[PDB]
């Protein structure tokens, strides 16, 4: 037997690491973004 994951597996797995990084990039703008108001 042999098995092995595809490319559209990495492809969710890359794509899982830019939606985390982008909503501490929120916290980030809103928090600077919570000064100006």
């Amino acid at each position: 037997f042999n098995y092995k994951y595809g490319w559209s597996f990495a492809f969710a797995a890359i794509s899982f690491l830019l939606t985390e990084s982008a909503g501490v990039m929120s916290v980030y703008l809103f928090m600077k973004r919570y000064t100006a108001e």
